[PDB]
């Protein structure tokens, strides 16, 4: 019986949700309230010493990091390899896109703001940070230059990982459709998935709301 | 025919160099000098629109990101899977450690200080960024609780990835051996591979010297 530990404002938890729904997998969900420091409990640290969400539990085994989890799920459960191609050159693109999300989008763009924001009430955001988010939208627009989805011609876990961060980063910088038409189209396409709302949309809305309620300032 | 594009001070370049050497693969090393903005030319942007190093070229096909390159090299060229185990659960640990390196160590620890430093000449490092680095050492210490290497009982590309970052982070935050004994032992187990200096040491030192010449303060 799969168990996912998380809370839905979290982008990587949402990426796992997307992927479990895409694989038509049932699972138990255990909420870990980061705002009440539940991830810092002795019990949770034994599951995941990095004290992050998501964690996946399967027959006693604990796996963390959304990208590891997503790859594991497709590899283990996928009817075929559509969501995570076995072809090594294809896999290298999916992998690259996910490492891009981990580093550039999630740490560099999002957590770089949200950690001081919710922890230290740092409500002033330097323009150079917003510039970096917009630079990353540009990189995503480049990724899509000759492909319908982030890593090629079909939907993969790279799309799921990337969309979770993109739909959070828009709390700080909107995506200019005139600059980033492909990124814009791609997002609407992901938004069309039957499981999109339940896996990503719901949590994204709650995170965007939390951010908006903090009344941020961009400093030139 | 393998070509690696990079510069030695870059940790993810060094991770690829460590892996190439471990697999004993011939390659051409094309220097792309970030300080001369060689990564921003039309030619390089065609290879990698992210304008990062490393980039790997294999018979004309281009791939980038150290972690993706390392997984690709072991998968394609490894005589066996020891450096990147095929077992899904074992792979999941290797994968997680590499994503940790990408986000927490490299972006959150290293590039967080080196971008302001090299782009904005910010030589004053907020004490809390050093703390965060030390916290990351602590996470690495935990990863080593029941295992001699980062992802289990043998050397993997997770070790290569993490060493490159750790050796760069040392430039800002010394490792206290009384707090992180397992990490300290682990780092010696890497510093000892016969190909360590040529693949990681040289460029790690160069980055240290660049960092030192900037005369930092906390
Ligand atoms: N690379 C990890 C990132 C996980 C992460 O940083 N999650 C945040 C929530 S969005 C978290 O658990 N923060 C609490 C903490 O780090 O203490 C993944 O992809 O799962
Ligand atoms: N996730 C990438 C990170 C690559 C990266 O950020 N490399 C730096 C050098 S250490 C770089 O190319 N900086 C130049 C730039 O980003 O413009 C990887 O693992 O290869």
């Amino acid at each position: 019986k799969l168990v996912l530990y998380g809370i839905d404002p979290s982008p990587p938890v949402r990426a796992c949700l997307l992927t479990l729904k895409a694989l038509n997998l049932p699972f138990e969900y255990k909420v870990v309230n980061l705002f009440a420091k539940e991830h810092l409990s002795e019990e949770y640290l034994k599951k995941n010493p990095q004290h992050t969400v998501p964690t996946l539990e399967e027959d006693g085994h604990l796996i963390w990091d959304s990208h590891a989890i997503m790859a594991y799920l497709v590899s283990k459960y996928g009817k075929d390899d559509s969501l995570y191609p076995k072809d090594l050159l294809k896999r290298a693109v999916v992998d690259q896109r996910m490492y891009f999300e981990a580093g550039v989008l999630f740490q560099g763009g999002l957590r770089n703001i949200t950690a001081p924001l919710f922890f230290r009430n740092q409500t002033q955001i330097p323009q150079h940070q917003i510039d970096s988010i917009v630079e990353s939208y540009g990189f995503l627009e480049s990724f899509l230059k000759n492909n319908k989805y982030m890593a090629g011609d079909h939907l993969t876990i790279a799309d799921f990982s990337i969309v979770t961060s993109v739909t959070s980063l828009v709390a700080f910088a909107e995506i200019d459709q005139s600059k980033f038409p492909k990124l814009s189209a791609w997002l609407k396409s992901l938004q069309s998935l039957p499981f999109y709302e339940e896996a990503n949309g719901a949590g994204a809305k709650q995170l965007v709301a939390m951010v908006k309620s903090k009344n941020l300032t961009i400093v030139p």
